[PDB]
DNA sequence: TTACGTTGTATGATCATACAACGT
DNA sequence: ACGTTGTATGATCATACAACGTAA
């Protein structure tokens, strides 16, 4: 049993159900009206059929059940042919399952006209959030809803006890029934195109799922967002148009990938998956010092309080984090197969391997604990996650991520850390520094290889300035007893494929100049393969010449500048600007935390203020709560002391009365008066706070920065053959 | 995987490992010597390959792989010449690896003789523990010494930690290097079965992986289990050694784990060991009955990283299990999401989809266990501790009852009623010398979650809680309206779908031509509803519910076997009065270290309350002690006779508890606790007090926890009828 | 009369997609 | 044309082990 039938063939009721995992399958199974309607589940995502020919869908397998299941064949049939009456889209309320919904909604539109122009195509209005405050049970489908519950909310008892159903899974299956199921309370929507709109249907559906529109995806994109930031509705309808529901739910998934999936925020440099993994694992006690855990509970963890997503995507950015490989300055240490620099994905399972927090990863957490960060209640309500993090260093550029979105995309390479600290440094005393002087302290991406990087000085200045551009890098030809020796490949490029990729000219024999192919790389040395060429009068260095035009031994790396800035929105950003971003995000920070200081600093003076009031008055305090009822009202008036004084000298304990404790008081009112003078100073006088930000990237730099590992040389353009 | 063949032919000393899984495959290849050696990943356990013929070993790809990555043919012969010289078998240190490396050795010996003959077949000996203080690289496996290396860390820094390896997995590639794969630090053994004791060899080995002589296997481990008071000055170190002792020591080792730790509940909570690190790991989370759900991921996640070294998979099984209320009798865990269905148990959803939280009837369980009532081990890491056993306040063992098959034996234990066991636990408290017959009076048997009918006579039932092993039947519930047959119950884990295909394959096959309509009125409001209406009023639907009982699903039979562990830590089969006694000595053993723990808590508390007193009364005389001594302790204990307790209590004492109020508040609690001592010395000195309240601690269980019988028991005929010319 | 199918903790892995952007 | 980079949507397979009941 792959699919569920009904045991009924009157078209006139006959439903079925496209749902998007067996997960959500079993509810729904369970909860059917059998004989009524049916379930087809379907092997995750479907593929976008806008840019295939109607002739050529017969590659994937859960189309193909479902032509096999559905009377109308794929081309353009019209005749009425139809196993179910009903034909419904069931697909979780996350942006997620509205981007599966939206492909669903495209491979209907492409090849089954009919079954839209007939009007008996249905959509389900599945709820994602529900709110129980009491006996008032309430259902939203989207945040625009769950956010207008602080509306009715006017209790002060029965806290909101807000559950996220991760897709349909976490439904119920009679939640599910009563909400999307049974047909005297479920809210299902009727897809209609009709004459009036099927020019519209067809314009904005081209519009979206075309691969050479990305570009008009990017206006779309820009203008609703632009028009949202004036104006941030459901009548209960029965009937809606597709140009409507489709452009409704590409935009949701575009936005939320675009700004929750995929880029990374300027401060931390992060993503927030990644954030979240961090934050997690440090809530774990997972510090560089502690012992090792299992990463499955990092999973679980991450999972249960912050993430409601998959376990393979978190684990793969946990490996990611960890490897050095791949990270410059990795966030994550391991014990375990975390894989291998010819096999990144090679990496074991959660259960077979442990982790830790590494010492970079301080830098993004040492301050967390100060007031420097906003916080936003998780997905149930139950738990308060960062928003940010306090980064010391702009991890944005010592590591950079590369990642993918709908309508943009981000390849931004990693660097120096010491080189950007000094520029950042230079950039605080001089306000006013122009990107060439920034170039001449950074000179470009520093990737966690030992190889070299080609591309001339002129063609970085124009990528740092335009944010986008391209680099090259090469490889390590040195010669020893004769012999070429390559020690140092190129980032993300396997030995291997390298190996494989000589086979070929191995066999084909376009060089017949070799002598064979072994590699002879051991521990000690971490890669070492011995390609032997001729004597020493073919000149073989022009022949690695050409071996770097055609194998992977040089390779190109895009660079797009593309995140998310203070502002909220996603931007193309140049070193300058990026740089001045995050000093602003910087000095933030450092105000926040030291705001934070001088407020503990101020309260415990004043507790202290009040607790050696209480010290010179020690017999007549202790004869005042020993003989009134209420001494706390009467220590207030006596004294001219305020409650919270008071109550501490209440909690003072019998040991504290002895005169060493008093020297102690004494002591810590002076040190905590020349902290707070000193807090209150650098608060006050920006030059003072910039010296305190160029010592703290300094000593960041000194202690935890290293030397370049990709050296930066102009090289030719090689190439030969023809 | 692509079997990660080497760059080399040379027969002579070519190597190739056969690891667990890729996981371990990946270190594997990353600490292989390249051309030298060569990494097999097999992808878990393969077969019992002892009993089966040497033509039905080639398959599709379990055995195909092993076969031509090797060469050699299992045909006893044929020591060709075509991939690697030695072939090696790396398989972890954990039981589960001594499974694994027990079955390669089965099948390199029933088929690959030769290469054993000839020497050709080596054994990894990888270490399980790592110590990790400096920078010096430790390895050592062991059990006996469980110190050596770490004393030789008395000039360094750092306390002895541990680190169990997992089983492959955790290790670093040079760290797999250094301890298994590179020759110079690596410790092979090589297997050889020696001409002089192949007979000895064929006998154990036949003894073992049999599918017919492993259930007489129980002899072989009762006596390994007897002779406890011996033990082998370890085995040292032989570079070679005999398949008779390698393979009889992995599988002890593998069928103990298995039975004491895997498959086999103890007799006081009920409980296998992944159950209860199940359930104290979501307590340790907070999920009460009366708590928020949270998602299985977290518990899955606690229980693999604080408790539980084996797979996800199999924990989430056993969570979802007892979550299923059509599995449980009386379910453990509360659910939210796709958790199962009873036609399809295994089609629940994802740990990601779905949220859990403890029943109420887990309390049972977990009330008592932050008092003094049961023993604490450490956990695999040594970072925490975990309850060994848990204080069942009833006998969740047959309760609810597990099913599980292990190495020599398995155990059928049945669901029971709360309230009848409850009764017949009050009775033997009230009356020691009850007879199984009187038990059976209250105790009508096994109780499954099912409104169906159990159709064994009282008699077989008393003979199966005589003798432990048996069997019970179950037929489901009929009623007849309109002249047609309406079934309204089903016997257990029985799908209502299998039934009405078993009927319409007999109605399409024509076997019974007097139906006339099998429907499916199954709905919300009516769990079951099987209608089957004939073709009209003269048809003896009497014999034709006879004949489909005889025949389909609609009545099935249940093995009851009652193997336990008891407390004595041995597996045995228990019959009913012999479980309820262990299980009331059990639960006495708990309430006296309960009440124990409660009465050291209050005498300490009540000697800070006479302390704090004698500070009330003398306090000047305290405070000038405080101000003008360095050290008040010792002044305070000889001015006023008092401990350093009380002395610490005194000096720890607030400037607001200077008052009266909270002096005659300490005056109230101190005559709380002298009552509350008084009660609790009068139960633990008697003998009658402490049954008295034993009795009344199960009826107030019973009575808060129980609910009516759900499946009844009535006498049927044996059916067996149709299917005749 | 002899071969298959369960129950449940365990050993373990593999399959099809979206989405932007450039080099081959 | 294809093949990458990486967070995301959802699943699929081969076994051990005891003990009885179909069932062919
Ligand atoms: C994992 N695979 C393979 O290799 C090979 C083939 C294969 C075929 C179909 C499949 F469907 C799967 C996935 C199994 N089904 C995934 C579960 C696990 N899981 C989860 C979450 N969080 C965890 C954890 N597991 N494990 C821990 O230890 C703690 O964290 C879920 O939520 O869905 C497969």
């Amino acid at each position: 049993g792959k699919l569920a039938d009904c045991t009924a063939q009157d078209l006139n009721r006959t439903e079925l159900f496209l749902v998007e995992g067996d997960s959500a399958g079993g509810s729904a199974k369970q909860a059917r009206d059998r004989e009524y309607q049916a379930i087809m589940p379907l092997k995750g995502k479907i593929l976008n059929t806008w840019e295939v020919s109607s002739d050529e869908v017969l590659a994937s397998q859960e189309v193909h059940d479902i032509s096999v299941a559905i009377g109308i064949d794929p081309d353009s049939d019209d005749l009425s042919q139809l196993r179910y009456g009903k034909i419904c889209i069931l697909a979780d309320a996350d942006s997620d399952g509205l981007h599966i919904a939206t492909l669903l909604c495209a491979l209907f539109v492409r090849h089954f006209r009919t079954l839209v122009k007939e009007g008996h195509v249905y959509v389900a209005l599945p709820p994602l959030y529900r709110i129980d405050l009491g006996k008032e049970v309430y259902y939203a489908l989207t945040e625009e809803e769950k956010t207008g519950v602080l509306e009715q909310l006017k209790r002060k008892k029965g806290k909101p006890n807000v559950q996220r159903f991760k897709g349909l899974g976490e439904m119920n299956p009679m939640q599910l029934r009563e909400t999307t199921l049974d047909p005297n309370t479920r809210r299902l929507v009727q897809l209609v195109i009709s004459d009036e709109d099927e020019q519209q249907t067809t314009a904005i559906m081209d519009m979206l799922l075309a691969k050479k529109r990305s570009e008009d995806r990017r206006n779309w994109l820009q203008e609703k967002g632009d028009m949202a930031d004036l104006e941030v509705m459901s009548d209960m309808a029965e009937r809606l148009a597709l140009h409507e529901f489709t452009e409704n739910a590409y935009l949701n998934y575009s936005m939320y990938v675009i700004m929750d999936r995929a880029l990374p925020f300027i401060g931390d440099g992060l993503k927030p998956v990644q954030r979240r993994i961090v934050y997690a694992m440090s809530e774990l006690g997972l510090n560089a010092s502690a012992k090792f855990k299992k990463s499955a509970r990092t999973v679980g963890d991450v999972l249960g309080k912050y993430h409601p997503h998959g376990d393979s995507a978190c684990y793969e950015a946990m490996v990611l984090m960890a490897q050095p490989f791949s990270y410059r300055y990795p966030l994550v240490d391991g014990q375990g197969n975390w894989g291998a620099p010819d096999d990144p994905k090679s990496f074991a399972a959660m259960r077979y391997t442990e982790s830790r927090l590494s010492k970079y990863a301080e830098l993004l957490l040492s301050e967390l604990g100060q007031g420097t960060v906003d916080w936003v209640p998780n997905f149930d309500g139950t738990l308060q996650e960062p928003k940010m993090l306090p980064a010391r260093l702009p991890n944005i550029l010592l590591n950079g991520t590369t990642g993918i979105a709908v309508g943009m995309a981000t390849d931004i390479p990693p660097h120096n850390l010491r080189e950007v600290a000094k520029a950042a440094i230079t950039l605080i005393e001089q306000p006013k520094t122009t990107l060439d002087e920034l170039l001449d302290i950074v000179q470009g991406p520093d990737f966690p290889t030992e190889a070299e990087i080609i591309t001339s000085r002129a063609e970085i200045r124009k990528i740092y300035q335009n944010g986008r551009g391209s680099v090259r890098m090469r490889a390590v030809w040195s010669k020893e007893d004769g012999a070429v020796v390559i020690s140092a490949l190129p980032h993300q490029v396997s030995g291997a494929k390298v190996l494989e990729q000589i086979a070929a000219q191995m066999r084909n024999k376009k060089l017949p100049m070799v002598d064979d192919l072994r590699d002879e790389s051991d521990h000690e040395n971490p890669t070492r393969l011995v390609i032997v060429p001729r004597s020493n009068r073919v000149d073989m260095e022009q022949v690695m010449n050409h071996l770097f035009a055609t194998t992977d031994l040089e390779k190109s790396y895009r660079i797009n500048l593309n995140m998310i800035g203070l502002d909220g929105r996603p931007a193309v950003k140049n070193l300058l600007e990026i740089l001045s971003e995050w000093l602003v995000f910087r000095r933030d920070t450092v105000r926040r935390r030291l705001n934070h200081r001088l407020e503990k600093v101020l309260k415990r003076l004043h507790i202290l203020e009040g607790l050696l009031v209480a010290f010179l008055n020690i017999d007549e305090v202790i004869e005042i709560i020993r003989t009134e009822d209420e001494p706390k009202p009467a220590l207030m008036s006596r004294f001219g002391i305020s409650e919270t004084q008071a109550e501490a000298i209440l909690e003072l304990k019998l040991r504290h009365l002895a005169k060493l404790e008093e020297m102690k008081i004494r002591g810590e009112q002076s040190e905590l008066e020349k902290e707070r003078d000193q807090l209150q100073a650098i608060l006050a006088s920006e030059r003072k706070m910039n010296n305190l930000l160029k010592k703290e990237l300094q000593a960041d730099a000194d202690a935890f920065g290293d030397d370049r590992r990709s050296p930066l040389h102009e090289r030719e353009e090689a190439k030969a053959l023809e």
